[PDB]
């Protein structure tokens, strides 16, 4: 009986104490696993981009059969946003775990190191697989999708605001009590191993006396789609409803999800999206639903097919 | 001993059972005060403006003296920015207090008759005054500066995410533990009952790979201000980052906040604030940090005295 | 339409039992609804006896009826839940339902509750997931559901792993199911029981009394349920009376007096030491339903808290 | 710089108490610190004398020092920080502060929980807000502070009301103060007690004991706190034992399992005609903290009521 070997394929600088050497800030890791660190980037996470997640997602397919899982070390500002691409666009159903840290490696009580050590357990536990892409972060492992940043600075911010978490973390050990409903990874339709871009999608915030001027300005760069952040239950400001109902006659296509952190945007409840060729975003947040809406315009741009698309996924 | 006289404004439609007729939908209205109702507009909340807010300080502000107090109704969507605006330029010390209803009140289980009621409690109680701007919804009295929605559809989505609520109602009764320390009401400097418009300040939303020519936009077309929906602790998007710094120093004001929904967004911790000549919003997120850097462009146009401003109300 | 049976066990929590029709004119649109009352009882004074009688009820009555509602008041109906949720045998939907607020009240919440509870029971996509809780809005499993706050209609949550799914305009998005085994899953088998095992429950604070628990024991309790401080840690009088009961044949299981987490095996008490079962996620009351009925089929502490890793 | 002292309960949080300088020298930056080990119990076993000596030290050495922090366990911080903040006449700042991971463990919370514990006894603004807990980057009122989960870092809670404020990069932005009073404007005085009045609790849930409750009784306690269901409700048998012993002169105070709300005044249960006395937001830890310093007072229940709604 020997130990499974991971995969650390870091974005950015490092969460405790090079990537090669993180088995040396972290001696613990050796007694679980055998360890092997890459730098695919080294990016701030403020600045992910497209390139990133397509570079990403190529890596994890292109190695799958190399290696026993792999955790992702990311920056916690768009976690969430790379989380969800990569479950939507991973082909391996190996264990692929992000995590991060909240306070800095030098930083009195830093948590980076014990989140590190708690994400190689997770990648490391074959109860772990098929689960599609997780997060840990604090003792809890948390689905791609539903998963998000609560908090400014809380150590405590990263949780699955709708459904709740999948496991918890104590003593090395997973209490794993859900798995997510929604398709993932293998079961998707999503294929970027060709793709070199992806989709223009951009998000326009709805608030009192709206300005339209951030939609208009997608649309006359020619935008595939535009994520509306409602207020409410996906509610529009009428400038930003004008501007979108006439985007969406004329081929963008315009997805209403909700600035308001929790519950789900509801199809025809608010605005007849039938009439106007909209498409409710569901649970999915706006940034989340950008990442689904730009993966969908690879396959098609029908409204109908596209909303098909955010009841499946 | 007789009974306060308490004024109804209402801004939409009806959230229980015309305004004049609400004693008839509400009777025990009836054993609390002594209502009358006025209908000073008349739109869908998602559809809040500048214009509505200006017409309803100078209402609260001219007929202060003519009531014990107010409710005023108010759709869901927008309520917290609403509250946030009056909070900040009612001169009135009397209870102004704000209520709606998340479901219709046609609808099984309507929500909208016992918010009316307790919101009518509360602003007969002479406990709350001098606490600033009110809303009551789902038995909680909470501050205008704090308040936001936290879910597109339960009734108990209004809370008050960073220091919590004011009191809570149990059988007509308050139990008030908590007033809000900042600024409010008649202690503040602004005024608008001269001011027939507002400065125009617009918000962007950061995400991966972010467009910025919804900001570009913003200031082709001479915006006062600009907010930002920060990543993290109000982190920005590279190139989102590089408009809005040109942007500051030609003459725009830029607030950094965040669009995580719980938090500070801190000053000086993620970007130099100092260098940039940026603001940073604290607790206020995009849509109330709009409303405060409004007000405070009316007095000043200097980075320096706006976030004094940022760290007083 | 779906033929869907009420079991009532108290008061009305719209507008007795046949009258729910009537007072909830749009359920005609969705099943066709026949009521029972089984018991009439407050929910504070729920009881083993009340228990055992529903769960034989649909087990029996399963192939008579499309799902079942329950009708139950909320101090306890995380304890009935749970229950049901490992000791009735019969697949079909079973969802229990209650109300915050007094039907006469305004803005009461029994109504629209009652209503969603009937179109959970009604889903096919509702079978196979164990006994739910349907409260505002929200599809709970009776496992995890406990109540957050003593007044609120928003009280119902699944505290530790989220709800399984949300209703709007009449229509469940469900995306989780729970892992653990229920219904027909387990060895319960309640049909041919008169009574169940004498479970009582302690609460440890500073400077706690013994006198709970050695009460307890002089009585001959077959198990004592602690809610312990933190990480289900035991105050010093109490710690020592319960470690000499475990010795003595008397099944004691660590739970917590805080409201979310897991109390774990092994981490602040020495578990194998002393005969102690850790609770895991289930708090007290919970814990209570699993040590009554794993008691009808082991007395043995590490049969027991296999158990409580499964259940 | 300030002047700090440091009163150790327990273990050390960090890296015995003058060792802490050097554990966290980050600390020599914002005040003069000084350590002493009043007691050395773990908080499982926290108790009425460690209460009484806590409350003695402070009142007596407030004169010596600019703020207090006092190093305990998290299992019972709760409890001890709402005596504190009924007893405590000192006007300076008095900060709890615990860990929830082990000091040798990876990423220990303790370093810089301490490090913001000292920083809020340091700053000015943290005077005369009473009691406080400061854990998780957050500073807590005594009175609604509690723990949440069995294990998360940030387990510390102000469940009702909220926090205080809030502190980044040792700065604390304050935008709230508790309105019950506490510290210097309460009438308790424990200067000259040796002992507390004897409160116990009892907990509810279906098919409860009276035992427990019984043997309290028995015992000649002055005071039993009871965690009902819901809206404090109790049990049948729980009580009618109760209603008794309250005609006899036990006081009885109605609090609730249920995390977070009010039991409030005679709304599930005619307080007035039992002698019951609602407990507000106070869980039943709390309450009793509150019922036995109420007892040093008064043995009539209309003014326990009273001392329930001020303080």
């Amino acid at each position: 009986h020997h130990l499974p070997n991971i995969t650390i394929l870091a974005t950015g600088g490092t969460i405790a104490g090079g990537v090669e050497n993180l088995v040396n800030a972290v001696p613990q890791l050796k007694d679980i696993a055998n360890v092997k660190g890459e730098q695919v980037v080294n990016i701030g996470s403020q600045d992910m981009n497209d390139n990133v997640w397509l570079t990403l997602a190529k890596k994890i397919n292109t190695d799958c059969d190399k290696t026993d899982g792999f955790v992702i070390t990311h920056g916690t500002t768009t976690m969430e946003e790379t989380a969800y691409f990569l479950d939507l666009t991973v082909k391996c159903d190996k264990p692929v775990v992000m995590v991060g840290a909240m306070r800095p490696s030098t930083s009195m009580s830093a948590d980076g190191p014990f989140n590190l050590y708690n994400a190689v357990v997770t990648a490391a536990d074959k109860a772990s697989a098929n689960r599609g892409v997780l997060v840990v972060m604090n003792d809890t492992v948390l689905d791609g999708r539903d998963v998000t940043t609560t908090n400014t600075t809380d150590v405590a911010t990263f949780k699955s605001v709708n459904y709740g978490p999948l496991g918890y973390i104590h003593n090395g050990k997973i209490d794993y009590q859900r798995t997510p409903a929604r398709k993932h990874t293998s079961d998707t339709p999503f294929d970027v191993s060709k793709l070199n871009e992806l989709p223009k999608v951009g998000i326009v915030y709805n608030y009192a006396n709206a300005s339209d001027l951030p939609a208009k300005a997608l649309v006359d760069a020619g935008y595939d789609g535009i994520v509306s952040a409602g207020v409410g239950n996906g509610n529009l400001y009428k400038s930003v409803f004008d501007t979108l109902a006439t985007a969406a006659k004329t081929g963008t296509a315009v997805v209403r999800s909700s600035r308001v952190p929790t519950g789900a945007t509801t199809q025809d409840a608010e605005v007849d999206d039938a009439k106007y060729g909209f498409v409710a975003s569901g649970t999915l947040n706006p940034q989340k639903a950008r990442v689904l809406l730009q993966l969908a315009l690879t396959q098609t741009k029908d409204p109908q097919q596209i909303q098909q698309i955010f009841n499946q996924y």
